């Protein structure tokens, strides 16, 4: 058995998935450096507030 299929709809496809992947990355790396940036702030002001003693 066989289904010939024109080129243009695997060139699509190879497209679309190449978009929604650098969609996806670039969605990642900035939840996570927000949510790093966002750890990383508490972690120094709660430090900076246990500075102030007597």
């Amino acid at each position: 058995g066989s289904k010939k299929i024109d080129d243009d709809l695997f060139e699509e496809l190879e497209e679309q998935l190449l978009i929604a992947d650098v969609g996806v990355e670039t969605t990642r790396k900035i939840i996570t450096n927000l949510t790093e940036g966002a750890s990383r702030k508490q972690l120094r002001d709660a430090e900076a507030l246990y500075g102030l003693l007597k």
